């Protein structure tokens, strides 16, 4: 990074609102419960015509519906240029759902782990493990310096210290500075070892049920509350999509560009 | 575009092939003939880690298979940053094949047109239709001042003299200056009015099978060769995949990035 | 030790004269290359006989005229041995033959430095761009398996042959370019067919390849980008082997006047083979 | 590099050129034994060339540095014989009765010849001068040679009749004929199974060295009888035993090569003469 002198008394710009909502695009990413209840179909359309009249033109908002907020966790692929996730909480999701918000709002560097040959320590406070897949059970054994199991044995699985079942997203966080290893179900999930980098400005979470419980931050002290993650109340769906409607400009104003140097090539629905 | 002042004295800046092959994504578009006579199928994993080898990133390239030439033409889609045509000459295929790489060769600013109601004329000789589908027939029937076929009854289709018949697409040039009726079998193929801008830099056309036939001008005067309408013998498909991948670099360096900016979404392949 | 160090200075007003002479043969000689379908069209056998009294009047002394005749296209793709001074080569296009004729055309109009491959020991590289395989023989079944820098096969087992990959089947003359800077483990029934690691050098210009029938198919440069078009790759139009060959002899001065006999060589092979 | 052009070198005399030293041409070229065939049958091994690989590489030749290129005898080896090698030792073993065919296979490798082909039922020839002849290769040769005088009339010889021709030489693999330079003849030559080329003789060739492992000085590669030079790459040794012959070449491999030098034609500052 070069720096970038700038004066102080240079006069504000133009809004540049109307160039950012003609030159990006945006993505709704909801549950299928929200359109089984407004039993419609026109509706996607109907909401493209609504958005124009914000000033988004007519392909600029793609609705992308996803099965659940546990199903949509495994691996999400955010395919546009400004997104929304809304999230419908229900009791017991709470974990999970504070997992997909992290993993989304939070930037991410992950590399690959080989499970069957290397055991695996932690970096720092900024690395965690992230499993995704249909269903991962990740089991932790940790080592000693001749690696031999404390509170298990490297060999038994089963006297294992579990520490995610059955889950399609588990973020573990192990002690750091202690190898360790790893049973999961190599053919169904999938484990990265990945660093925390800065936030992601390109997604905004819009929980709708309960009260504010998403942790991005793994760390039992801080529980800050993020710009981007919303909340709003819920009884009608059509009531919730007509909210983030009439609101986009403030939700778009909250969210900002995505800046970072990627390397892994994925599909983008930029104009 | 303001104007762009410039010195006839600045050092050349270091080589960006570095730079541009780790932020740009390589888009290799082959017919399915080519997978068939391969007879494998690590085999775009195992091109993907030669372009590695050269210096693209792992996931930087992209193979699409398409079905065949004519099939390509309806609807080109080119969903990725550097976009490479394979494209088996095959005899009695040159206009399909021109009319293939005219249309992805060069931008097009166009839009519909309601063949049922009104009369169209063309504005220049940088105005063509372009009708893709199933199965296109534009069937023209000229009038005069006074609103009267000429060589065909406004009413009887059987006297339109049809310009193209069962093509998938058809890049069709009148007279410019007539009113043309037309008739196109609107369930099975749609025509859209379609003026000419600058070349789509983005894209390059290498013709696989025997001589230079390409004549993207539909101007009979004029049949320019440019760079990005390449041509290598071929006997084996694993022989071209390999030079186009050794050779990569010239390819690249031939092509150049897109300059357009667009008002319309789609799915890019990028990094 | 020719002193090709130094430069020479000339000057850019005196004069335009005459070369002076050079004893190592009383003159130059010319060397027609044509297919077995010329003689057996034109049905005659003093025939070559009537040609050299015609390029006589033009100005060929008698001894200087050479013919030779080969098979056809592919069969003299197999090491093709220009025995002489001014070449030219016949090559009669037929459809599927593009690729083959561009290999031949490739191989004669180049100057290649060629070094022996042992395929049983080792793997192979290709240093630049200018750096070939060129495989000749009865019959090449090229296959290729690419290893990794662990010296493990992508896409290919290095044990299992069938997996390899046939970048060639079944050609006399194949010019093979595989991705340059990666180690391959190559496979060719080494009973008929040879295999050699062969760079370009400059262009040799004692041959002119006249193409004799289609469009200007000839792509020498193994680059997709470039497609040049030599003075030497002519390209002439026929409906009878006696008005081509007639069309030679007339225009013979201008065929000759576009080449030059300096860049010959002792042996006659078409590339210098340096162990 | 400004190829293809005679351009003079000038030199100082009295230059130190104490950085000058010897240049180990060994780590970098490749040597090349040509033997007979009855050499291994004598040795009766099979392993002998990888013994002599070693002892070659303690005398300081890498390992892929020296090739065996066994001949079957003389007369075989003698026709195109295709030297595309390095540093060639040629061990001829020399057999009363073939001396006129060592020599001229002798001459053959260690004169550049450049060759223009001939087309003997088309045209009469006449060789230029002194360093010219025609090289006849191949299974079984026999030239015939008709002399013709101005009004391409046969003297010695009808025109027509092949058997009043006067043999140069019959059932020879190779043979360097030389006739009378100046005069035009016409020749007859068994076509399919032998090849006869017009050759000039350039300057030598020092990529070749011929040991001549028994009898007395023979070679007379020079084809006019006035001279009868010894070039030092004519090399003669006695001999009782091949594995003797092969472990004296071995010892004293460094000097045979001084003897030899790199191929001059092979070189880039010989790229527009006649490169090889
Ligand atoms: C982490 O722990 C689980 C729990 O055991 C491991 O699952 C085990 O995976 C292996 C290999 O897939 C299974 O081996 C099987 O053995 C039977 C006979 O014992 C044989 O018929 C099969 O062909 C196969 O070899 C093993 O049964 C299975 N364990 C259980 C309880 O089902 C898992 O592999 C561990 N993770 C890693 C990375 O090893
Ligand atoms: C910015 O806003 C002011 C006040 O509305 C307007 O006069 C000006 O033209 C705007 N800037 C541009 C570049 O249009
Ligand atoms: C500058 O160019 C040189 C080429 O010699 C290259 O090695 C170097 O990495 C370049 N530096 C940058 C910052 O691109
Ligand atoms: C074209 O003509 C056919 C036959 O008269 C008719 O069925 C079809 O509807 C016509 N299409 C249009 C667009 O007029
Ligand atoms: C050079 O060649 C031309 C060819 O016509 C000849 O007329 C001329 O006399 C020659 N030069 C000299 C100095 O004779
Ligand atoms: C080529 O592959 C065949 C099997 O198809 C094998 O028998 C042969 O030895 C291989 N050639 C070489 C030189 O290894
Ligand atoms: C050796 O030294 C001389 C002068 O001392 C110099 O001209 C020459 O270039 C040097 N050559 C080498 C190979 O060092
Ligand atoms: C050599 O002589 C034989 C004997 O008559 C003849 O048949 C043959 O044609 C002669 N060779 C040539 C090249 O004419
Ligand atoms: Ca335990
Ligand atoms: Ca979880
Ligand atoms: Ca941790
Ligand atoms: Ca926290
Ligand atoms: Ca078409
Ligand atoms: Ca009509
Ligand atoms: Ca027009
Ligand atoms: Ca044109
Ligand atoms: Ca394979
Ligand atoms: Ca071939
Ligand atoms: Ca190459
Ligand atoms: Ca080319
Ligand atoms: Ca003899
Ligand atoms: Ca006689
Ligand atoms: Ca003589
Ligand atoms: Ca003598």
């Amino acid at each position: 990074n070069i720096p970038i002198t700038g004066s102080m008394d240079t006069v504000y710009s133009n809004s540049t609102r109307e160039e950012v909502f003609l030159t990006s695009t945006l993505c709704l990413y909801y549950p299928t419960e929200a359109s089984t209840q407004i039993s419609d179909g026109e509706w996607k359309d109907s909401l493209s015509q609504m958005f124009l009249i914000k000033g988004w033109p007519t392909g600029s908002v793609y609705f992308k519906e996803y099965s659940n907020i546990v199903d949509f966790s495994v691996d999400p692929q955010l395919y546009c240029d400004y997104n929304l996730v809304l999230m419908k909480y229900d009791q017991s999701l709470e974990l999970d759902m504070s997992e997909l918000a992290d993993l989304i709002l939070n930037e991410w560097l992950c590399n690959p782990m080989d499970i069957t040959l290397y055991y695996y320590q932690q970096s720092g406070e900024s690395n965690k493990w992230i499993s995704m897949g249909s269903s991962c059970t990740v089991k932790v054994c940790p080592l000693n310096t001749q690696t031999l199991g404390i509170g298990c044995q490297t060999t038994n699985v089963d006297s294992f210290e579990t520490v995610a079942e059955n889950e399609k997203l588990a973020i573990v966080d192990v002690v750091d500075g202690i190898n360790h290893k790893i049973n999961l179900t190599t053919t169904t999930c999938t484990i990265r070892n990945c660093k925390k980098l800065g936030p992601r400005e390109n997604v905004a979470v819009i929980q709708v049920g309960g009260a504010n419980i998403l942790d991005i931050t793994a760390d039992p002290t801080t529980n800050p509350q993020i710009e981007r993650m919303m909340r709003v109340n819920w009884k009608r769906w059509w009531q919730v999509f007509y909210t983030i409607v009439d609101y986009i400009n403030q939700i778009v104003q909250v969210m900002s560009k995505r800046s970072r140097s990627l390397n892994s090539a994925a599909f983008y629905y930029r104009v």
